């Protein structure tokens, strides 16, 4: 691609014009206008293209007048007049030349208009992503990932369209008055009856633009919420599967898709009426006129009638097709412009020192989120930030980071920030790539980071080392691995100010102090550090400590199978056969109406007072017209019905297939690869493909009509038609960005912290330039074929023109008028037919990409033919018998020979280093991959019942808390199976009631994207609230309180003891104080169960792993734990 067409030279041009308009609007006291910016940018390039229009359009309108001179040779033909035949060969010559001129002008126009659109689309995409990197937290509340995907996927694709047709808004009306002027000299006042139709149709067609834009806007809304819901399914699929919530999301998507389709059906009918107009309007017009002509007392004769029909034919495209499509495309596009505009207008964002600082995350809040803060920290000092869940600790880092601006007071910072976010940010690549983050590789400093971040061991267990591939969100890594990678990245950048948001809570006690001592103290020793932490064990190493409570400071110290499927998915084969019949019936009645004028002309020519019975000729002419109109309407609406019904059916199968795909599918496919189907491809199948099919079907049958008429009038045309057909056969025989966007929006504060924004912009522009080469290669190959197909068509028009004059002794004037009027329409229709063919064939790739996702590999059936009795589980015994587990068949085993019994009502702790396989045990139990060996739950094999039979009966609290966009009520109870008093009881028991009663909607409060209103500790408490509302014998807890402070933890621990007393409970926990009272503790290393015994019995073996683990916490910690273990063990031995 030339530099002038690159995504970063584009985009920067239009951003300049946008900024100028924004700057002028404030001087004008206006609101800015994006249309205006577009115009100012492009106009000089685009208005010139109208020259092509003007030349072509003028050349079309003279051809009928030349046709009148040759028809007027057959009419009153004298075979003596060799001089007249020589002149007639002259006029056929000029038609041959005009045909070639029109052919080159069509390609020159259509190429450039396409390019124009591509430019506009590419420039817009750049500006949208540039804006996304600048959005404030306020703006990120007013928009969502699904909207931005929608913007970049479907809204900007309107820009491809606009540029095509836009010159026809004046060429249409202009042609309509020119043809009328012309017609006046052929048929007199009678032509006025034709203008009487156009002065109706064209204003009606234009005035309908308000419908298109209102329908579009309405549609657009539902696409945003649908794509957003797909995004939170695809990123939430593990938690959705473990909860068995698939049916709730299916109902929600189905209703949004139903609302959305109701507007697509409306619009499609409008669209369909336009293409019916293209077919029938000309027939209406010539009927109206010639009825008037015969009522005023003229008689039908070949030269006047067929020049008039040909005149209409010369305008037909421009007026009847191109003009309405223009209004359509433009009124549709102004919505895209308004959508984009609104986006573009959204809000945009050595020492550390803070003074008098007060700030609000939302100005509607009654209370500040930080109040009267002052502190300062300087090189070599470590400041610990301590306090409850929701106290403001991450808010403090966001104040230093500049993401929460002061309402009063001030902040000043000098030096580069390194930000270690509370949720780890990990993106697709190798784990080496995630650590380097654009810095050069240098072995000595890199290996020092790998050991300092406690990461050397894990990388030696992996087969491909630090070059192992990682998924779009790190879903292939355990929690404490994605934490260590997130910290190792920060160390490698060698920044000046480190902002550490609870980096240690996802790792084991040994790895925790390894990171603190070797990374946070020793490696970063010379640097400013602010450490948000609950690990009170380390605070003695801090230079100063800040305690926050309640927001304030407390203290400081294409195959045919695809085509077959696409049509047959829409309707039963009877409707498809009927649809074929009305297509043929429309085109046959179309031809017979024009043959009837040819026949009427010949009868009038045969007469001598004698006159034709007008009741017969005008009667039959009326019938054939009404027949053509009737089938034209039915044919146009029925195609839209079948193909939208096909898109609706193929979507449902694709979505059902996705919900039954195994989690391995989502680990191996990028999120953007999936959203591309549901956003872009479904968009084309709904909006654009049905229209383009009907347009091709109409024009293709019209082309066949020309060849049929030409051969039927002049049989010897069949001789050259064989070579032309052979050449036609010879030619035919010879002839992701959304994952990057999603990653960028997740990492946005960290990307801004390191000032990586330019490098991220360059990646986006590089990706757009790749798609641009694919677009230019498609255009270049399509043009190469099109310019040769036109050479076949041009020869056909030439041999029918001259063949008429060679064979003239066999012809009659009405017959030549018929054959050549059709021939003159051929090439303009033939060109558009070939264009719409190429776009259909291109868009069928979208259909294949959708069909392949209808046929994904399936996770096992949700209900088998065998089902457990409703009493099951009735004891909650779980037996693991020689279990082995791997997340893929081609991959390593992560659990080996695992063999254990869990008794009824037993409480079991699960313990061991990061990456040991602890959460892998839950994935086996839930059959997220199918285990080897055997697992028995109350004497039923988990593998002999359906995936909802077991998953519904096991409560889970996952390692990652996921909340969904919606009400707080729906996040607790999506099925509406509980009363509000039960939800409030849950919210009291998880210490969260006051935090919800402060919200203005209370439980009807709408949560932001991914639950962003809440701190991470609060999102953990909501997952415990979900699990309290379910009622099951078996509960699984995975690190459910790791981000919850100790004084909140001891309360929810007490409630867990009280509420789940009758359950069998499995608890994975690094925070050993939460599990020291277990009945038995499993200790895992390297995927093996090494110890499984009573807590005190483990600790009295000084060579055990568990004795080492409690001892690593420190002497007072080990004393408290060993005492607690001894006490519970003695109490178990007293009875
Ligand atoms: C013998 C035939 C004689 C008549 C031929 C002309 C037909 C029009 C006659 C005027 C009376 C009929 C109604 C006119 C429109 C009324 C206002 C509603 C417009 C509307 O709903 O649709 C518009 C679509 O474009 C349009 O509707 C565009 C219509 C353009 C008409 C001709 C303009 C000539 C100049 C073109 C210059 C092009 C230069 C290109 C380089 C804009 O949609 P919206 O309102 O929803 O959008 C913003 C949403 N927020
Ligand atoms: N992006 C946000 N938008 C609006 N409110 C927020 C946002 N993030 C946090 N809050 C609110 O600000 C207050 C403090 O949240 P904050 O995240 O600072 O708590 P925290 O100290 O990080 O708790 P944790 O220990 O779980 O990290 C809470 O009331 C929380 O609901
Ligand atoms: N989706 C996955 N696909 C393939 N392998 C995975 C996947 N998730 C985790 N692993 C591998 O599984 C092993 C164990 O991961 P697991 O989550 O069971 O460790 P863990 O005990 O939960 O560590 P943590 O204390 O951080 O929770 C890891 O070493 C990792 O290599
Ligand atoms: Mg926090
Ligand atoms: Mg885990």
């Amino acid at each position: 691609v030339l530099p002038e067409d690159r995504s970063q030279h584009l985009g920067e041009e239009l951003q300049g014009y946008w900024d100028q308009e924004v700057l002028r609007a404030e001087k004008d006291a206006r609101e800015p206008s994006l249309t205006k910016a577009i115009i100012k940018c492009y106009w000089k390039s685009y208005v010139v293209l109208g020259i092509f229009t003007l030349i072509e359009e003028s050349t079309r309108v003279v051809q009928p007048i030349i046709l009148g001179k040759i028809i007027g040779y057959f009419e009153n033909y004298d075979p003596s007049d060799s001089a007249a035949l020589y002149e007639a060969h002259g006029y056929a010559g000029v038609l041959s030349a005009c045909t070639l001129v029109l052919a080159i002008l069509h390609h020159l126009y259509f190429y450039h208009v396409q390019c124009a659109g591509m430019r506009l689309r590419v420039a817009m995409c750049h500006m949208i992503y540039r804006k996304a990197l600048r959005l404030s937290n306020s703006a990120m509340g007013k928009t969502t990932t699904g909207q931005i995907v929608n913007l970049l996927s479907n809204d900007v694709n309107k820009f491809d369209q606009v540029t095509i047709f836009l010159h026809f808004l004046w060429a249409g009306p202009l042609q309509a008055i020119v043809v009328t002027a012309l017609l006046w000299m052929e048929i007199g006042i009678s032509c006025l009856a034709g203008m009487a139709v156009l002065i109706i149709l064209l204003p009606l067609q234009s005035c309908i633009g308000k419908l298109f834009s209102s329908l579009r806007s309405k549609t657009a809304a539902f696409t945003d919420t649908r794509i957003r819901t797909m995004n939170e399914v695809i990123t939430g699929i593990r938690i959705i599967k473990m909860y068995a919530w698939e049916k709730s999301f299916a109902d929600l998507i189905t209703n949004l898709r139903r609302k959305e389709i109701s507007k697509i059906l409306r619009s499609s009918y409008l669209r369909g009426m336009n293409l019916a107009s293209f077919f029938v309007a000309s027939k209406i017009i010539v009927f109206v006129t010639f009825t008037t002509y015969v009522f005023l007392g003229n008689v039908i004769t070949a030269s006047r009638v067929f020049v008039a029909v040909s005149l209409y034919g010369a305008v037909r495209l421009t007026v009847t097709l191109f003009f309405p499509s223009a209004v359509e495309k433009v009124s549709e596009a102004f919505v895209s412009i308004r959508r984009i505009k609104n986006f573009l207008l959204l809000d945009e964002i050595m020492i550390v020192n803070v003074q008098d600082f007060t700030a609000f995350w939302d100005k509607a809040s009654d209370t500040p989120t930080l109040q009267s803060l002052s502190f300062t920290v300087r090189p070599g000092e470590l400041l610990a930030v301590v306090g409850p869940v929701g106290a403001g600790k991450s808010s403090l880092l966001s104040a230093v980071l500049g993401e929460l601006p002061p309402n009063q007071g001030q902040v000043s910072v000098h030096g580069r920030i390194a930000y270690v976010s509370q949720q780890p940010w990990v993106f697709s690549g190798t784990v080496r790539s995630n650590i380097l983050f654009g810095k050069k590789y240098e072995k000595e400093r890199y290996e020092k980071v790998i050991k300092a971040c406690a990461l050397k061991k894990d990388l030696q267990l992996l087969e491909d080392g630090d070059l192992t591939m990682i998924g779009d969100r790190g879903t292939t890594l355990s929690g404490g691995q994605k934490a260590r990678v997130n910290l190792a990245r920060a160390v490698y950048q060698d920044a000046d100010i480190y902002l550490l948001d609870d980096p240690l809570s996802a790792v084991d006690a040994e790895v925790s102090r390894h990171l603190f001592e070797l990374c946070i103290c020793q490696a970063l020793h010379e640097k400013i550090r602010i450490l948000v932490t609950h690990q009170l064990q380390y605070l003695k190493a801090a230079s100063q400590i800040l305690i926050l409570k309640d927001g304030q400071m407390v203290q400081k110290g294409v195959g045919f199978k695809a085509y077959k499927n696409y049509f047959t998915a829409g309707a039963h084969w009877f409707i498809i056969i009927f649809l074929i019949l009305v297509n043929l019936a429309a085109q046959v009645s179309y031809i017979l109406q024009d043959w009837w004028l040819s026949y009427w002309a010949n009868q009038q020519s045969a007469l001598n007072t004698e006159k034709l019975d007008l009741n017969w000729y005008l009667g039959i002419y009326s019938g054939l017209t009404a027949s053509t109109v009737l089938f034209g309407i039915v044919r146009s609406l029925l195609v839209f019905f079948v193909l939208v019904s096909s898109s609706q059916t193929l979507h449902n199968q694709m979505f059902e297939s996705i919900l039954r795909a195994p989690v391995l599918f989502f680990d191996r496919n990028p999120i953007g690869r999936i959203l591309n189907r549901f956003s872009k491809d479904i968009g084309h199948m709904d909006d654009l493909l049905p229209l383009t099919y009907l347009d091709f079907i109409q024009t293709f049958l019209q082309v066949i009509g020309v060849v049929g008429v030409a051969v039927a009038v002049i049989p010897w045309i069949a001789i050259p038609l064989v070579p032309l057909g052979i050449v036609f056969f010879v030619l035919r025989r010879y002839f992701p960005v959304f994952s990057h966007l999603s990653s960028s929006l997740q990492g946005l504060w960290t990307i801004r912290a390191y000032k990586a924004e330019q490098r991220f912009q360059e990646l986006f522009d590089s990706h757009q330039d790749l798609h641009s080469e694919a677009w230019f290669l498609f255009l270049t190959t399509s043009r190469w074929f099109a310019v040769r197909l036109d050479a076949i068509c041009a020869v056909f028009v030439i041999v029918v023109a001259f063949g008429s004059l060679i064979l003239a002794k066999t012809l009659d004037a009405g017959q030549v008028g018929l054959a050549l009027s059709y021939a003159l329409t051929l090439m303009g229709m033939f060109q558009w037919c070939v264009r719409q063919s190429a776009e259909v064939e291109n868009m069928m790739i979208s259909v294949e990409r959708v069909i392949e996702y209808t046929d994904l590999e399936k996770e096992a059936p949700w209900e088998y033919q065998k089902r457990p009795l409703p009493s099951w589980p009735h004891e909650g015994v779980i037996i693991f018998d020689n279990v082995n587990f791997s997340y893929s068949l081609d991959g390593p085993l992560v659990l080996k020979h695992l063999t254990a019994l869990i008794k009824s009502k037993e409480k079991v702790g699960i313990v061991g280093r990061t990456g040991a396989g602890k959460s892998s045990l839950i994935a086996a139990l839930f059959r997220l991959s199918e285990p080897e060996g055997k697992i028995w739950i109350d004497k039923i094999l988990t593998t002999e019942i359906g995936l909802h039979d077991l998953r519904k009966k096991m409560s889970i609290i996952p390692q990652e808390p996921v909340l969904f966009t919606g009400t707080m009520r729906k996040n607790l109870d999506p099925f509406n199976e509980h009363s509000d008093e039960e939800l409030w009881n849950a919210l009291e028991e998880v210490q969260l009631k006051e935090a919800i009663e402060d919200l203005p909607g209370k439980m009807d409060t709408e949560l932001a994207e991914s639950g962003s209103n809440f701190s991470v500790g609060q999102r953990q408490l909501v997952c415990l609230a979900r699990a309290i509302l379910r009622k099951n014998r078996i509960l699984i807890i995975d690190q459910a309180t790791a981000n919850v402070d100790p004084r909140t933890d001891e309360l929810i621990q007490k409630k867990i003891r009280e509420k789940f007393a009758h359950c069998t409970v499995l608890t994975i926990a690094h925070r050993l104080n939460t599990i020291i009272d277990s009945d038995k503790i499993m200790v895992l290393d390297s995927g093996r169960l090494k110890e499984y015994d009573e807590p005190y019995v483990l600790l009295q073996n000084r060579d055990s792993l568990f004795y080492k683990m409690v001892q690593q916490l420190g002497k007072a910690e080990a004393a408290a734990l060993t005492e607690t273990a001894k006490q519970v063990y003695f109490k178990r031995n007293y009875p």
